[PDB]
């Protein structure tokens, strides 16, 4: 349960090592029930031990992050998987080796 | 593969639903063999229909993107599962509904 903005969210997500739950709250007058989601959010994170981490989106960051992450309305949770380097194939290798390594990484994606 | 830099890479790969292959080439004097990789790269992308998208890292972006993706050697291919939204849960829902929907997204991650 941090608070993130457009300046701090990228690094929050990318180095969490967990699936991120971004909480879009909204104004208290328009969306007072968002507080109910806020109270349950840490219980939700806890219910999947080791898998999730939460952050609330700063009010000024809402428009841009909703657009980026595909959120239509508030309040919402956006569940986001950080980027991950599956592998690095360094130096010049033969065609068969490229195909085997790429294939193996795609297999891990498809059956982890 | 198109040239990307730190400012353009994320927009380039957005909404691909593919695995990204980022080519770090390097200076011709120190890494002449990078050109052999450049020639193989499009063939590699072609060898896995629908699975991959490729981009070449612009020279000025090499240092920053090597740090971002965990690359220590040139020439190389960094094979990256991009950041993506697994789902959005809109408006206030009940506890069992949150647990089922989150559980579903985690199940799809663990066994696509």
């Amino acid at each position: 349960p941090t608070l993130v903005d457009e300046a701090t969210v990228d690094d929050f997500i990318a180095h969490s090592g967990k699936i991120v739950v971004l909480f879009f709250r909204g104004d208290a007058v328009r969306f007072p029930e968002a507080a109910d989601l806020a109270v349950v959010l840490p219980e939700l994170i806890n219910a999947f031990p080791g898998r999730l981490v939460a952050a609330e989106v700063a009010a000024e960051a809402e428009r841009g992050l909703m657009a980026r992450f595909g959120v239509a309305v508030c309040p919402s949770l956006a569940v986001v998987q950080p980027e991950r380097t599956l592998g690095v194939i360094a130096k010049i290798q033969d065609w068969s080796s490229y195909l085997a390594q790429i294939g193996a990484m795609l297999a891990e994606v498809d059956q982890p």
